[PDB]
């Protein structure tokens, strides 16, 4: 009845499905199919179909309702926009449409939409009076993301290490910068946790750049909320696509007063698919990267804020460093000091087997006074005078047993008073 | 009815003054296109529409009205003018020109300037007869800017040291030396506020290269003055720009007898906007700095003096060292003996918690006599006499419990006198 | 349509023939002009030719001339186009007194192989060049004239000292930039000015 419990049920039940509707030959066909199959079958019975989906207006002026299961890839069962609806509903690209909609006519490929009656989980009239997320005025983060969990285990402490190390907020734009095989693949993983036990009301999105397949899996099966994500094999027009699909929505949750939180993974290999799609303008830098390739990522980059009319946008980012790639650590040179959290990971300590690889004396955030409040504030900065002198290798070594025999960061604090 | 006040009220407002006027679909544009909209639609009604703006006279002949609200970016709402004007009326880059303008005839999507009543806020025949900004005879700093404030509270003492540190005059062209994540960005705040209270009559002009969307909202709200900035997001092209701008501005209000302070931050940063856009000559010098490319950037800097016959133009600049890039120390070295005033502050004593960090014995201004009064002048030559024994650390830490028993930096003089 | 509107511009004599007239009223109507022009010559006196168009006329001749049985590229007999070059050729000033005075406009890019082989004899035989460029036109920008291709041969004589050396430095400054845009900042400097000696100072100002 409904796409987007469709696309939510596995293909065996589809399959099932599709047999007792008469249907035939659908186990060797792909999901998209099925479903296109399924549809056109209930469609001509004469039951009225819904459907869901982010709009994405093309240049040419009609749009499409792309699907998130599908991490927003072009498929047969995508349902297709006129101009006309852009005019009477004034919509833009990442907009969330859910309507009717009618069996494509003959001489079409692509199901279309009949009435609109949701726009952005709100009603179509109010969605039009929406001011634009540009428009809007910037600030700094006032409330803190509480990263520590009562139910964490004391096997992992990267919760508890983060806030000691750099507190964030909603709006934040903070960067990762690590060495390759240092943990951050997991570092996120925790961050996710995190913000969906702690903060349940904001609007988790994992975005993921060039990553293998299987790594696709466990995160969605691990992050609670939508994920979505570009394999190597796909081409590199693919990973602009997708990242550029996931900013405009999250703009749009932001024009709601509604709060959203990226987890951007990675910038570095982000820059590289718009470098190569964006055409040479004459001038090349070192590494091979158009200067005019650069801005594209850091407009998108640097879309967090917070909103002072209501909402935010909170995008963290992990950059590649000492990959052995010239390209590699140009990229990181014009992302160094755009973001006001910086959280650096040492290759040298992941290799110790201590996690996390946190460098203490490196990472820490900018106007942190608005985050913590008075007594946290100041407690964090005499555990800095003491971390300092010591080496950072040795840094970690004494956080990890000082954190380990404290059941909370407040209990910590204490205890280093005592001494 | 006026352009200027139009873009000083928000969004909200427009919206609402848009509706009662017939025009629809007006939250989901820019606030840009909004104007034109407004104006285009009270353009016909025949009332007329005034309006104001700075000229940037571009290389084919024909110039802009660029507003200080949008920090001089181009937009659908910039006036044009002919050259026609610029015959008639002789006028260069940076000059403020407001007056009647007219709406846009088809086969034009910029407005046009009908006929001009007020130049640099002055009559257009007496501007005519302005003398130029390079034929001014430059000179010495005589009046000093008072940097202490009486409503200045004794948690801060940045605006105190200041003046035991180096006092700043008109016409000034002092450097700020600081390592990053130094205090720096607050710095200029204090110097802002100070300039703001004791000297209202002067022009301050803040100017901001690859800022942070965050830090130019508060500069915006905390700064009383206008304030424009330039985000990393945008390209080099667009950094060069202000930059040029702002210059050009002051420089005109210089030639009215007037005082502007520009307060640069960063002219690091600002020189690697200027080595992007300017095409190589052949010679690479360390870092990968042209020799042609830093040409620009000194002349702007160096702009700054003190006129016999009139005003003056002080511009003070924050010079970024340690940050890890060869580009950025090169830099540093041309600008080293370049300014009159040098206030370096010190890694070390900021990562103690003690504020302001400022290396006394570093800092100092050259030719403080005509600054000074004779009694004031001897005062600070005892005080260096026991400030240089001692370390740099320490010696911060001696003025901060020193100037906190005192109320004002006159007593503090007599108190060391004492022992 | 196009005859009536010139002869009530033109304040002189307009001769024409339609395209419904037959090929031999359009050599006719050359001829005609031509010996009437070189007698007033003859007496004295200057008389100017607005030929419009050589292209056009050089059809006609190919087609009431017979064959001679050497054919050239485009179907254009040698024989045929001789008449033309006669007829185009008798453009000069005088020593004894009077001046004939020819201007012909030459259609390319037309699409017709007869076309521009025909353009192509008549490439150097002009003292003056007047290119016009189609991608100019389409630019909506008047006169669409390609300022460097367009010249003439032995202007000393027809300006002075001063005037000619003041085109020299403007030839100086139009041939770096692009033919599309050379007409357009020729365009914006002569509205600003009332003539084109105000034009001049304006270049040296600069
Ligand atoms: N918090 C942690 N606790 C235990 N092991 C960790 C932790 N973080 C990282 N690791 C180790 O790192 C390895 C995975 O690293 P990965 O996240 O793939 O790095 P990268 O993403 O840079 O390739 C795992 O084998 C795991 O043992
Ligand atoms: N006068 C001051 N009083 C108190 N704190 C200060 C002062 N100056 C700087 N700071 C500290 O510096 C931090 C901000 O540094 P910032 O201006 O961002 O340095 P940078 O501009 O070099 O990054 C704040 O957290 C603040 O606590
Ligand atoms: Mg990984
Ligand atoms: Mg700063």
């Amino acid at each position: 009845m409904n796409l987007t419990e469709l696309k939510n049920t596995p293909v065996s039940e589809l399959i099932t499905l599709g047999e007792n509707m008469g249907l035939e030959n659908l186990a060797r066909m792909r999901k998209q199919d099925i479903i296109f199959a399924i549809l056109k079958q209930h469609a001509k019975s004469g039951e009225d179909i819904f459907g869901d989906g982010v709009l994405e207006i093309l240049q040419d002026g009609f749009g499409f309702l792309r699907s998130a299961d599908s991490s927003y890839l072009a498929g047969p069962d995508d349902i297709y926009v006129s101009p006309s609806q852009i005019r009477r509903f004034n919509l833009r690209t990442g907009d969330t449409i859910s309507g009717k909609i009618r069996p494509p006519k003959e001489g079409e490929r692509y199901f279309a939409l009949l009435k609109v009656n949701e726009v952005n989980f709100d009603k179509p009239e109010n969605a039009r009076n929406k001011i634009l997320f540009e428009n809007l005025t910037p600030l700094h983060a006032n409330s803190r993301l509480r990263m520590e969990r009562d139910n964490g285990s004391t096997e992992d402490l990267t919760a508890r290490v983060l806030d000691l190390a750099s507190p964030i907020g909603r709006g934040q734009r903070g960067l990762i910068v690590a060495p390759p095989k240092a943990g951050k693949t997991m570092l996120l993983q925790n961050i996710a946790q995190s913000i969906a036990y702690n903060h349940p009301d904001c609007v988790l999105m994992v975005l993921l750049i060039d990553e293998r397949p299987e790594e696709v899996t466990e995160m969605q099966r691990l992050v609670k909320g939508e994920v979505v994500a570009s394999t190597f094999d796909e081409p590199a027009s693919r990973h602009v696509q997708v990242a550029e699909m996931v900013i405009e929505k999250a703009k749009r949750l932001v024009e709601h007063k509604k709060d959203v939180i990226i987890l951007l993974d990675s910038i570095t290999r982000l820059a590289r698919a718009y470098n190569t799609v964006v055409p040479a303008s004459g001038k090349v830098l070192t590494g091979g990267v158009d200067a005019n390739a650069l801005h594209r990522p850091k407009r998108f980059f640097g879309a967090a804020r917070n909103v002072e009319e209501g909402g935010s946008l909170t995008i963290i980012a992990t950059a590649l460093i000492d990959t052995g790639s010239k390209m590699d650590e140009v990229i990181y040179e014009e992302f160094k000091g755009t973001g006001n959290m910086e959280l650096h990971l040492s290759r040298k300590i992941a290799e110790k087997r201590v996690f996390p690889a946190i460098d203490y004396n490196r990472s820490g955030t900018r106007k942190e006074e608005l985050l913590t409040t008075q007594e946290e504030l100041q407690k964090m900065w005499i555990l800095r005078k003491i971390i300092h002198p010591m080496g950072e290798i040795d840094a970690m070594e004494f956080l990890i047993n000082k954190l380990a025999m404290t059941k909370t960061n407040d209990d910590f604090f204490e205890m280093m008073k005592r001494s």
